[PDB]
């Protein structure tokens, strides 16, 4: 028998327990209902509420029955409505036939209402901080708003509604212009304009361009208070034009642009339907606007961002508080040199990404089904047999599934008083007879291993000696958080690891103990990190932590305290250790890899994963992964597996994984198992091509990883991060930039082969074949299931690790300590520079500079001192000569000859790349390619009409356009002016062995006829020069066979030169 009421239940954002108070935190004028339960169901029950209002006893309120369920009756007591300031204290009670009363409480609530800033009454300039003394719209407080500069381009606002707290100092490099009606604060990067009556702030760039501004009607900034004991929420409101896009907010699965949505900063473990429910494991109260600013609300409490979700030209944040009147609202408006610089300034505030060892950037292999030594040896043999040189290996199903720090099947004499075990305390049996040996085999294969962990001590009621011993110790030492009544906090019964006791990661002694238990795994077993799963486990309004903080504040922070604790611990013993986790908040980026969680093997889930990675990127989480092709649901189709593999190879972290613990047939998302499950053998060569290409690009990828750590630039970025003004790039979620120079456009729609790619202004070159694409339009690229459109930006310098074959997709292995052929792929366009992180050679910075001078038929490269021999691959026509420090280097006729030479150059006719080999030197080397022009525009890659392609020796590219000999046929080119609007010479290379031919050429609609003289035979190519006038952007150059034209031609390419 009993009674029960608990006003906040588990304080879940999305649901309510059936015995809560509603609303949980009443405001003035809201009817207050108390839901109460009694058991068992019996006639003669009475349920009532004994209470006081402002210390005065009120008449008891009788509860009315609502419904019965199971063994219980549910009741509703209506306390009515209250006024701001009312302090209500109540006790709910239940009795049957006037007998023993059962009760809950007492519980107290303070009725609140909103107060807003009215006017600025005075401004005090303290040199490193500015205080705005304010009046309020209601109540008796004397609010103060403090302004400070974290940097000259980053403004910090700290509001003290009572005025009793003081803001923090910042930079002194500002000037103030204060008048009766307005105060303007200026730095070399910002102009902050503040009207005083009513108070209203506008933030502008130094040049006057508006970034952000408080909502037009003012009274935008407020706090929710009873006017005495508590402040429960804060808010601010801002004006936003219809076109403004909002990115970030942590890891979001529904959309990359949150305009129109109410975004909750609340970590949550949502299985599979994250997009549909709009939930996430990793929530950050930071967004970046394409209007060139970021906003960061500095608080771990839940916040709701209403992004034009209620009023079409308004966005607001509503931030929660635990009632403490001394907690100031603290937020930043962040500007910078560009959008990526905004993210960098945000990481200055919340923490830089920690560079991880290079092994983290190779392929990670995982499968929950791997649960014994024979599975590991088979996984390693399968990888080798299938030429899959991975670098990472994860074990999830490795432990006893009780303590989670002991190997499955291991025997030992249980320990009391939380004493740690050493390797020798165990007798290893069955599934893991030699864990150290098993780890040694993984290392021998060139891989590093991580073990799965959770932040909770299991307690499902079953008896298990060691776990029961650890629980007793943990409770006696206070290593758990407190439920608010002196007992250990336990995860709600219905959740994952329900009834389990969380380790209080805010308690250093608790963290030292918990980690001491896992110490032997690092010191003796030799592991390389932990896959720290979970952490979205803090519920309860009264849950209390060692740092004095409670549930509201700690829910979002807990996962990051947990993840960071393990990351730091592992790295303290093994400097190469890496963490792999899913949950966190601001600051998550300091502690390893984040994967997108539990999704299904579908194209819809693939789309959501990409959105998750792009939003996480904007939020400063750059080292991001996903379970390629999904970890559960029906096995992926060959098409999905291939599409996912391509994107995964061009993502920050590449990793396959699977959910099922013991399936038949295997559920591994490995390439060999994918061939077996789908029967499609072609999956293997396709996976190999992408894995090999990733390893060929490892030098470029790892330099990008270092740039994230140093400059805050995420590895994979949504298009508007690099092109915020470009209206075409605002909502793109099926393409992205990878590193500084590659535009990647994965195919994420089932059955799609015609892929739209938006190309920003500039010139983009297909990295696989040399196809040229002028920017400023959306192109349609034919991409079969094995193809991934990837383009290099104009001026790109891309370091690669190549084999003697020198093509992308050739297996260089997984050696992380040396290069095979260190190569720099270059797409010359003006003067460009690149800073290479030569980690193989001590981590030295190598500054490479390229100077394109096609107007004078030259391209120069300034190669700094290098420890290794270097190969340049420069996109251009064939040079007449190549010099290194003024001396000519020998021309190699074949690739074999090039590989034999110690210095020299070779021209790759298929790729239109000039290879130049330079020996290792403790001094700079000046390389100059002479007689070179912009690489040809291959006829064979143009837009063809009623004509097809074919492949006579001596041609450039893959062949030429053939059967161009009848009216209505056409070959169209998208051509770029090499140096802006001007007259140029267009070389037309063709063969006409049977007769003189003529074609009519249109240059941006302007017609001219050209004559192509007979060649000796079809094996004799010839080039005719044609004067043309090109302008900025894409020049449409059409070659038509019209009424008055004649003869057959084979058409190889066109070259644009001075
Ligand atoms: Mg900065
Ligand atoms: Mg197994
Ligand atoms: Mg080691
Ligand atoms: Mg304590
Ligand atoms: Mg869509
Ligand atoms: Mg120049
Ligand atoms: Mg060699
Ligand atoms: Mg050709």
């Amino acid at each position: 028998d009993g009674e029960y009421h608990s006003p906040y239940g588990d304080d879940d954002l999305y649901t309510v327990q059936p015995t809560e108070r509603s609303p949980r935190d009443p405001k003035a004028g809201e009817d207050v209902i108390l839901n109460i339960t009694t058991w068992p169901i019996e006639n003669g029950q009475d349920v009532w509420v004994e209470w006081t209002k402002n210390g005065v006893a009120q008449e008891n309120v009788t509860a009315a029955y609502d419904y019965n369920s199971g063994n219980n009756t549910y009741w509703k007591a209506d306390l009515g409505k209250f006024e701001k300031g009312d302090e209500i204290t109540y006790t709910t009670k239940g009795s049957t036939n006037g007998g023993t009363a059962y009760e809950s409480g007492p519980f107290t609530f303070y009725v609140t209402d909103w107060e807003y800033v009215q006017d600025v009454t005075s401004v005090v300039d303290n040199g490193d901080s500015i205080t705005l003394n304010m009046t309020a719209t209601a109540g008796d407080f004397s609010p103060k708003l403090y302004l400070s500069f974290e940097d000259l381009d980053t403004l910090r606002m700290e509001l003290s509604p009572t005025g009793k707290e003081t803001g923090h100092a910042g930079k002194s490099g500002y000037t103030v212009e204060d008048t009766a009606e307005k105060v303007t604060v200026t730095t070399e990067d910002l102009s902050i304009e503040i009207q005083k009556s009513p108070y209203r702030m506008e933030v502008h760039q130094a040049d006057g361009t508006l970034l952000t501004s408080e909502y037009t009607t003012a009274n935008s900034l407020g706090w929710l208070t009873d006017g005495k004991n508590v402040i429960n929420q804060y808010q601010n409101n801002f004006m936003t034009p219809s076109d403004e896009a909002f990115y970030g907010f942590g890891e979001r699965y529904d959309t990359i642009n949150q305009r129109g949505k109410d975004v909750e900063t609340y970590v949550y473990n949502e299985y599979q339907d994250q997009a549909q429910t709009e939930r996430t494991y990793l929530a950050v109260p930071f967004f970046v606007s394409a209007n060139k600013y970021g906003m960061y609300v500095n608080s771990d409490f839940h916040s709701q961002f209403q992004m034009a979700s209620k009023v079409e030209d308004k966005y607001s944040f509503v931030l929660d508080n635990d009632g403490d009147m001394t907690n100031m609202l603290d937020y930043y408006v962040i500007s910078g040199k560009d959008q990526n610089d905004i993210v960098n300034n945000y990481t200055d505030i919340t923490g830089k990404t920690t560079l991880l060892p290079k092994w983290a950037f190779g392929l990670w292999m995982s499968a929950n089904e791997w649960d014994r030594e024979s599975d590991v040896s088979s996984a390693l043999s399968n990888a080798k047999a299938n030429d899959i040189p991975a670098t990472g290996f994860v074990l999830e199903q490795w432990s006893d599934e009780e303590t989670y720090y002991i190997w499955n099947n291991a025997t030992y004499t249980a320990k009391k008083n939380g004493e740690a075990f050493s390797y020798d305390d165990f007798t290893f049996n069955g599934k893991w007879t030699d864990p150290k040996g098993m780890v040694d085999s993984v290392h021998d294969a060139g891989m590093n291993i991580v073990l799965w962990q959770v932040p909770v001590l299991k307690d499902d009621g079953t008896v298990y000696e060691q776990r029961d011993n650890d629980e007793e110790y943990m409770i006696s030492q206070g290593y758990s958080a407190d439920d608010g009544t002196g007992a250990p906090y336990r995860v709600p019964a219905s959740q994952w690891f329900g009834n389990g006791i969380l380790l209080d990661f805010t308690n250093k002694d608790a963290v030292d103990w918990w980690t001491s238990q896992r110490e032997y795994l690092l010191t003796e077993v030799g592991i390389d990190g932990f896959k720290t799963d979970g952490g979205e486990m803090v519920w309860g309004r009264d849950t209390t932590f060692s740092n004095g903080e409670k549930g509201q504040e700690m829910r979002n922070r807990y996962p990051t305290d947990y993840v960071s604790s393990y990351f730091d611990f592992a790295k303290s013993i093994n400097p190469e250790a890496v963490s792999f986790s899913r949950s966190g908040t601001s600051g998550a980026q300091k502690s390893g890899i984040y994967w997108s969680g539990d999704q299904t093997s579908t194209f819809d889930s693939f789309q959501a994963s990409l959105k998750a990675g792009l939003s996480a990127s904007t939020s400063g989480v750059s080292y991001w992964a996903w379970d390629m092709a999904g970890f559960t649901g029906d096995y992926p189709t060959a098409e999905l597996y291939k599409r996912a593999t391509a994107m995964a190879a061009f993502a920050p972290i590449m990793q396959f994984h699977s959910e099922k613990s013991d399936p038949s047939p295997s559920e591994e998302r490995s390439p060999w198992n994918a061939v077996a499950r789908t029967g499609d053998e072609t999956i293997l060569p396709t996976f190999q091509k992408y894995l090999y290409t990733r390893m060929n690009l490892l030098p470029y990828i790892y330099t990008a990883a270092k740039d994230t750590a140093d400059n805050g630039k995420s590895m994979m970025r949504q298009m508007a991060m690099d092109y915020p003004e470009d209206v075409n790039a605002r909502d793109l979620d099926e393409q992205y930039m990878f590193g500084d120079d590659l535009l990647v456009a994965p195919i994420v729609q089932e059955g799609q082969t015609e892929k739209e790619v938006y190309l920003p202004e500039g010139e983009w070159v297909d990295i696989w074949n040399g196809g040229v694409h002028p920017g400023g339009e959306t192109i349609s690229y034919y991409a079969d299931v094995d193809t991934l459109p990837v383009f290099a930006k104009a001026g790109a310098i891309i370091p690669m690790n190549m084999t003697d074959g020198y093509q992308l997709g050739q297996n260089v292995g997984n050696d992380l300590k040396s290069y095979d052929n260190l190569t720099f792929r270059v797409y010359p366009s003006g003067d460009s520079e690149y800073s290479f992180y030569d980690d193989v050679n001590g981590g030295e910075m190598r500054d490479i500079s390229v100077s394109e001078d096609f107007a004078n038929e030259k391209v120069s490269v300034d190669l700094p001192a290098m420890a290794d021999e270097t190969t340049m691959q420069v996109f251009s026509t064939e040079p007449t000569s190549v010099t290194i420090d003024g001396a000519d280097v020998a021309k190699a006729d074949t690739l074999d000859a090039f590989n034999e030479a110690t210095t020299g150059y070779y021209y790759d006719t298929v790729q239109n790349l000039t290879y130049v080999k330079a020996a290792a030197k403790d001094a700079k080397q000046a390389i100059v390619l002479n007689g070179v022009n912009h690489a040809p525009y291959e006829a064979e890659f143009g837009h063809l009409t009623n004509v097809t392609t074919a492949s006579h020796a001596g041609y450039t590219g893959t062949g030429f356009v053939a059967g161009f000999d009848a009216e209505k046929e056409a070959v169209e080119f998208d051509i770029d002016a090499v140096d802006g609007a001007s007259d140029y010479t267009m070389e037309v290379r063709y063969s006409a062995g049977v007769e003189d031919a003529t074609r009519t050429v249109y240059i941006n609609g302007k017609k001219q006829q050209i004559t192509l003289p007979k060649t000796a035979n079809w094996d004799t190519w010839n080039t005719v020069e044609v004067p043309v006038t090109l302008q900025a952007g894409n020049n449409q150059v059409v070659f038509d066979f019209e009424a008055d034209d004649t003869a057959g031609i084979n058409f190889d390419h066109v070259v644009i030169k001075k």
